[PDB]
C-alpha cells in the first residue's frame, strides 16, 4: 500500500491533465492561422504608396 | 525584441515619408516646366529695339 500511494504521488506531482490540453490546442492552432493571416496583412503594407507614383 | 527595436529606432531617425514626396515631385516639375517658360521668355528680351531702327 506505501508504494501504491508513493506512485500516486509521484503522479499527482508531475502529471498533466490533457482535457485542458484539448482546448488548448484548438485555440492555439486557430490563433497560430489567424497570426498569418494578420502577418501577410502586414507584409502587404509597402505597396499602397507604389500607386502614388 | 531588443534588435527588433534598434532597427524600428534607425528607421525613425532615417527613412523618408514617400507619399510626401510624390506631392512635393509634381510640384517640383510643374514649377521646372514654369521656369523654363519663364527663362524664355527672359530670353526673348532683347528683340523688341530692331523695330526701333
Amino acid at each position: 500500500k506505501l508504494q501504491d500511494s508513493l506512485d500516486a504521488g509521484v503522479g499527482n506531482l508531475v502529471d498533466a491533465d490533457l482535457a485542458k490540453e484539448s482546448a488548448k490546442l484548438q485555440s492555439l492552432q486557430t490563433k497560430q492561422q489567424l497570426g498569418v493571416q494578420a502577418l501577410s496583412i502586414a507584409n502587404q503594407s509597402s505597396s499602397s504608396i507604389l500607386s502614388l507614383f
